[PDB]
């Protein structure tokens, strides 16, 4: 009839001293054993609704997405973003600017490549760099940063960054430390206490100077270019909401504002460049401690593609194992396990319950992704999860690590390209190896809030030859 049930909360501390040590998620997964798939949990002075499941999610997101598509808080990033840009923005804002950000990471203007020819040189440009490195061991994440960040940079700025460029890497960096910092168990509780936290030093203040040392670059180059703008000939992104600002500038309540600029383009930076490539870092750990799954990934790319042509997308269709390895190290690697908060926008009914507008709720996307019915064992890393007895491709819809509704990730066309078409253009060229056995690589990982980020590991790619 009200809320739901859940454990019962103290005044100050909500349901602090129910909560498990080990994190956000494990805690919430103790709650679900007992009170099912929706139940209510106190995170300091708020009521957030927990929603586990395919079946429940699905109903808000789908059924109800009248009311389950507002946008709810990251404690550790909210005191920066304020509600701009779109993975942020609510009502009105969150129209405008979604509609923006959809049409222009598509539409890109004639005579400009598609994203798959943007991912397709840059895997060129990766590949020349793997065989720079001359087997050498190293830590990819950098790599892996850089490949996808150019993919949005070429979008958002019309160019591209050399792997080289140590002021690209210091950007690369901060992104690096600010995604940890905000997964860690110092931004759980903040999660919890940031009213109390706050007032006192700590790693929300770094994650604060973190995002406007990043935040500075985009300014002066939102500027550089509002200075060599051509209204006839539109370069980017940036360019092409410049001209939407001039159009509204009689508006004073227009959308596109200097803010919205800055820190919708910081959201798709940072969104656009964290996810897969902690994704990647995540199945080369993978192949390390799989080398089988690796060998018969390689086995498919030669009997489809062959040792040299470049793979395309055209060629995902008859790569039915390699899908279902790249479907697996997503599903087992649950990038985001409770998803992005939202928040009701309308009074609702639920499963008999009533949530009140301004409710928070979290999508346990971990729990379909990890659902027992649609994956035997789904603890353990196997890419027969996607597969039938024929060997060809099953697609499933407990599959939702993009999340669904009207938020659903506006980045899902460009990043299953990437994983694709980067994953298997490495493997074309290149083995994998690395100091640690496969039977002691530890996949335990190294921080588990918000993201789910795998510990660090040395690698050499080896060209086949
Ligand atoms: C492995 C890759 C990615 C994963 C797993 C991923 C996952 C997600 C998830 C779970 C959400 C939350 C949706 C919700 O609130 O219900 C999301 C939102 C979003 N993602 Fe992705 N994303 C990925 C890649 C990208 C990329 C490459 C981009 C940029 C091009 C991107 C841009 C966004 C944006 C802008 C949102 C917020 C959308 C909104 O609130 O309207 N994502 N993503
Ligand atoms: O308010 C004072 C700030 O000014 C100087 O900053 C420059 C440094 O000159 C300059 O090296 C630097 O260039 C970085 C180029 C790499 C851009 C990478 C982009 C890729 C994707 C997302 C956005 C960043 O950017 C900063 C902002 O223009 C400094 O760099 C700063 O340390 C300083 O705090
Ligand atoms: C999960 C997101 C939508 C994407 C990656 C990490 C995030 C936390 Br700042 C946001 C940006």
């Amino acid at each position: 009839g009200k809320l739901p049930p859940g454990p019962r909360p103290l005044p100050l501390l909500g349901n602090l001293l129910q909560m498990d040590r080990r994190g956000l998620l494990k805690s919430f997964l103790r709650f679900r054993e007992k009170y099912g798939d929706v139940f209510t949990v106190h995170l300091g002075p708020r009521p957030v609704v927990m929603l586990c499941g395919v079946e429940a999610i699905r109903e808000a997101l789908v059924d109800k997405a009248e009311a389950f598509s507002g946008r709810g808080k990251i404690a550790m990033v909210d005191p920066f973003f304020r509600g701009y840009g779109v993975i942020f923005a609510n009502g009105n804002r969150w129209k405008v600017l979604r509609r923006f950000s959809v049409t222009t990471m598509r539409d890109f203007g004639m005579g400009k490549r598609s994203v798959e020819e943007r991912i397709q040189e840059e895997a060129q440009c990766l590949i020349e760099e793997l065989r720079k490195s001359k087997g050498a061991l190293m830590d990819p994440t950098f790599l892996f940063q850089s490949i996808t960040a150019n993919i949005i940079c070429s979008i958002v700025f019309g160019k591209r960054f050399h792997y080289q460029d140590q002021e690209f890497l210091k950007m690369l960096n901060l992104f690096y430390q600010t995604f940890s910092l905000i997964s860690s168990v110092f931004g759980q509780l903040f999660e919890l206490f940031s009213g109390f936290l706050k007032h006192f030093p700590g790693a929300h203040r770094q994650v604060y100077k973190n995002l406007q040392e990043i935040n500075a670059y985009i300014g002066h180059s939102v500027e550089k270019h509002r200075e060599t703008l051509d209204p006839s000939a539109p370069r980017d992104l940036i360019d092409t909401y410049l001209l939407h600002m001039e159009k509204e500038k009689s508006n004073a309540h227009s959308e596109f504002s200097h803010q919205n600029l800055n820190l919708n383009t910081l959201s798709l930076f940072f969104a656009g460049t964290e996810t897969t490539s902690t994704t990647l870092r995540y199945g080369f750990l993978l192949m390390l401690k799989y080398p089988h799954v690796a060998e018969r990934v390689y086995r498919e790319i030669e009997q489809v593609i062959g040792p040299h042509r470049p793979p395309e997308l055209h060629d995902r269709a008859k790569m039915p194992y390699t899908e279902a390895v790249i479907y697996e190290i997503q599903r087992f690697s649950d990038l985001l396990p409770m998803g992005v908060p939202h928040i009701v926008t309308q009074h609702t009914s639920f499963r008999g319950y009533i949530i009140p507008k301004d409710t928070e709720v979290f999508l346990i996307l971990s729990t379909a992704l990890h659902d027992p019915h649609y994956f035997e064992k789904p603890d353990a890393f196997n890419p027969d999860h996607f597969l039938d007895a024929n060997g060809a491709l099953k697609k499933t819809e407990a599959f939702i690590p993009f999340s669904l509704g009207k938020r659903i990730c506006l980045g899902e066309g460009i990043a299953r390209a990437e994983l694709f078409l980067f994953f298997t253009t490495i493997l074309q060229n290149f083995s994998m190896a690395s100091p640690v056995a496969p039977e002691d690589i530890d996949l335990t990982p190294q921080e588990c809030g918000v993201g789910k980020i795998p510990p660090t590991y040395q690698i050499r790619f080896l060209p086949r030859h």
